[PDB]
């Protein structure tokens, strides 16, 4: 099964992915002004920071609203994590999730913060083939976060 | 290891990765203008849209560039395809290719393109657990193309 068709280039570019595959980007509805992706060489670790509009919806009411998206997607998604956390005088929220499908398996672990009047996303998606290793990988991965 | 701290935000945020992390736009110089990123719930299936400003270094020379990289990261690189495909009067460059790394495989398809004066990168990454299917997945992308 293939999705709907994705046009790109202002109607230019048009292509079809599997039905599974989708945009990354305004999964909350915002509307997403910066974009940044890095990745291993295979892709299969990433992580994508997404700066867009700010939302009046609570950084926890946000959070529980993606851990629904991931929960529909996946009826055994494990939370691992879905807490506040405090950065020099911001809270930022944390869900660390364990999500499956088809046969592959992730650790997913999301922050999201209101900084300078915009919504903050952070998502970090590691093959959890070893969770414990994912799950230390991604935790040493946020412990580094600094907000000046 | 960890990599150099990024810095993102205009300096507001910065956070440090696992060494083997990378920005996956600007891998070819060119200043990226649009980046689209679309994937499974996993991450571990993604297909990254990049379209920059326009260069004179000719198609398969890009290519090979990026072939270069990737054998750079992984001295048992697998190039599956490398090579001219025609849609309606564009010369597109495809770069196909088995890329492994600390125990995770993928399925690399690239298709770089000039179009409307500007470089058209599109990399389709897919786990290579079963290569023949991540092979054929990749190829369906490919046929879907279409520039108006």
């Amino acid at each position: 099964a293939s999705g709907q068709p994705i046009s790109l280039m202002d109607g230019k570019l048009s292509f079809s992915l599997p039905a599974d595959m989708t945009d990354q980007s305004g999964k909350l509805g915002t509307q997403a002004n910066n974009m940044h992706v890095y990745s291993d060489p295979t892709g299969q670790k990433a992580v994508i920071v997404i700066v867009g509009d700010n939302t009046d919806e609570a950084l926890p009411v946000l959070a529980n609203r993606l851990l629904e998206q991931q929960r529909s997607r996946d009826p055994q998604l494990q939370v691992v994590t879905n807490k506040s956390i405090e950065l020099k005088g911001h809270t930022l929220q944390q869900l660390d999730s364990i999500i499956s499908a088809k046969g592959q398996t992730a650790y997913s672990s999301i922050v999201l913060g209101k900084v300078d009047n915009q919504l903050l996303t952070i998502q970090v998606t590691l093959p959890a083939d070893n969770q414990q290793k994912a799950q230390t990988t991604a935790e040493n991965i946020i412990n580094t976060l600094v907000i000046k």
